[PDB]
DNA sequence: ATTATGACGCT
DNA sequence: AGCGTCATG
């Protein structure tokens, strides 16, 4: 009863750039803009495999792991861009810095945790307090929340989608009890006109468009944010989560998508979040483990801990190249020129986060794949990263992974690489 | 031949 | 440390 935690103490947002390497394209090249478009890397395969696609697109069935032949079967118009190619592999640089220009936006307004290239959480909690200070009582307005969604209503006694968006935040705003500064419903409202604010920034200062999630914990925030895309937000309040869950899939929730949800569900015969809530916490820690098990437990009655991490910047720099079918590695002159590539634009990558950054990376992960391997990484080994030099990361890689050649010859390699990959890690402060 | 990343957990 | 899982609706 008056004891229970209800897990409303914060208020967090997830904000996730609609299709974003597309609208990254799509402001560059006007002609791409409000046309079925994809982003594709490479061509020759396929025509490319496609990575991001447009909501226009999204309509003909286009989806992301989709060959560009394939999605032109589906869509004869569909539009493409190209990823860029730079010494021979796919070079992310333009996205990268185009996510960097949205992440310092998003960082005015509140802490922010860079979550993916395109993904952020945002810990709305004190800037929501700042605001309803200066908000003296006064009620919210609905033209303060012209993109947002109240999950689950309108409920109870016309035809479109924005009057029915409408409907529901009337019903939202006319049941708000504006009086009470620690009233968590009106907490997360205020969250949603600060999120307004952010998204309509990040449009106005990149013309980049978002969807956002307003609830109490990030996966709340996240789930939000699925349910009204593109370009609208969700709030998603802690009433709301009985019904909410009670006919959601396991999967859709942030970390049950793979075999842990499959154990889930096959183990206690259930379909839907909102089943869990039947076990006990030891039971679910039983079959998951204590930690899977209390979060399980809380996390389907909506209630979840993990903080909004303070970090904007990757705590790793990678690059990544497969080698597939008849195109794996199986000479050593292949092997070191690759790897070189790969150093040369970590090396570049790099000197400019040491710039921007002021930290260095320490440690250099390699990994790669040998070919027959069902894992995504046969092997990987760190060594020390003293030096932002190519020629030394590249040969220090080739020392780590050099002892996989099963080949008596040192000339061939054997059996053929189709992956090598160099990760800077263990950022320091300089 | 479902890329090229990048997060975090386990032991 | 090296390996595995999850994610990109
Ligand atoms: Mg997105």
């Amino acid at each position: 009863g008056p004891h229970m935690a209800t897990g409303q103490d914060r208020v967090v947002a997830l904000v996730d750039m609609d299709c974003f390497f597309v609208q990254v394209e799509q402001r560059q090249n006007p002609h791409l803009r409000n046309k079925p478009c994809a982003v594709v890397q490479y061509k020759s395969w396929k025509g490319g495999g496609i990575i991001a696609v447009s909501y226009e697109a999204r309509a003909f069935g286009v989806t992301r792991s989709m060959w560009a032949d394939d999605a032109k079967k589906l869509c004869p118009d569909l539009l493409l861009a190209q990823v860029r190619e730079s010494r021979g592999k796919a070079n992310l640089t333009k996205y990268r810095e185009a996510s960097v220009e949205v992440m310092e936006i998003m960082s005015r307004f509140a802490v922010i945790e860079r979550a993916s290239i395109d993904e952020a959480y945002v810990d709305l909690t004190s800037a929501v307090q700042e605001r309803l200070q200066k908000l003296q009582g006064q009620p919210i307005s609905a033209d303060l929340l012209p993109s947002t969604y109240i999950e689950g209503l309108p409920q109870g006694p016309t035809v479109q989608k924005e009057g029915m968006r409408k409907q529901g935040l009337f019903q939202w705003l006319d049941s708000l009890q504006i009086d009470n500064l620690t009233s968590p419903d009106l907490q997360l409202t205020v969250g949603a006109v600060i999120v307004e604010e952010m998204r309509a920034a990040i449009e106005r200062e990149t013309g980049f468009q978002c969807s956002a999630g307003i609830s109490h914990n990030k996966v709340l925030a996240k789930l939000a944010c699925g349910l009204n895309k593109p370009n609208r937000q969700t709030l998603v309040s802690h009433g709301s989560v009985p019904q909410l869950f009670s006919q959601m899939p396991i999967r859709k929730i942030r970390s049950l998508g793979g075999k842990l949800g499959a154990s889930v569900i096959e183990i206690l015969g259930i379909e839907y979040m909102g089943e869990l809530t039947q076990f006990t916490e030891s039971q679910l820690q039983s079959h998951f483990g204590e930690k899977n098990g209390s979060w399980l437990y809380a996390m389907c009655r909506g209630i979840e801990h993990d903080p909004v991490k303070p970090r904007q910047l990757p705590k790793t720099i990678g690059c990544s190249k497969n080698f597939p079918g008849k195109t794996a590695l199986a000479t050593r002159e292949q092997v070191q020129w690759w790897l070189l590539q790969l150093a040369q634009e970590l090396e570049e990558r790099l000197t400019k986060d040491r710039n921007d950054n002021d930290r260095v990376a320490t440690q250099l992960v390699v990994s790669i794949r040998v070919q027959g391997d069902k894992r995504l990484s046969s092997l990987r080994r760190c060594c020390a990263l003293t030096r932002y030099d190519a020629h030394k990361m590249s040969h220090d890689a080739f020392t780590v992974i050099k002892n996989c050649n099963t080949s008596g010859i040192q000339t061939e390699w054997s059996p053929p690489l189709t992956m090598l990959f160099l990760c800077a890690t263990k950022f320091s402060a300089s």
